[PDB]
């Protein structure tokens, strides 16, 4: 393998509420090995717009997989987990162009808007 993976995350819809009191703050976390990132967050809604973007170095195009969770930022207690979705790098590395771009089913409700691009190297 060997690459790098451009990540962009347009939007989410329909998140789970996971907020004790009021609707939740989503952000975006992305994680590949050790890499880790995290978007800002967007304040009371279950339908957050975030065009966040990122980029992740893949160090075997066969095995790596990109684990997506989208988070709900809070302030005193632990950020509580709203959905997640896991990407296996070697679909992308079949798609034509090295390419995907679509609306994705969150894990366990949910979907989200994205666009996942490899560069070989
Ligand atoms: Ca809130
Ligand atoms: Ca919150
Ligand atoms: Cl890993
Ligand atoms: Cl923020
Ligand atoms: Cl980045
Ligand atoms: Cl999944
Ligand atoms: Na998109």
């Amino acid at each position: 393998g060997g690459g790098t993976l451009f990540v962009t995350v347009q939007r989410c819809r329909n998140l789970k509420n996971k907020e004790t009191i009021g609707v939740s703050d989503p952000y975006v976390k992305l994680q590949l090995r050790k890499q880790t990132r995290k978007s800002p967050y967007i304040s009371s809604t279950l339908n957050p717009d975030f065009n966040f973007e990122a980029a992740l170095e893949v160090y075997d195009i066969r095995s790596d997989v990109l684990h997506i969770s989208i988070l709900d930022k809070n302030d005193l207690v632990k950020d509580r987990l709203m959905g997640t979705l896991r990407i296996m790098l070697s679909q992308v590395a079949a798609a034509p162009g090295d390419i995907i771009r679509g609306d994705m089913n969150l894990d366990p409700e949910g979907q989200i808007s994205l666009e996942l691009k490899l560069l070989r190297h």
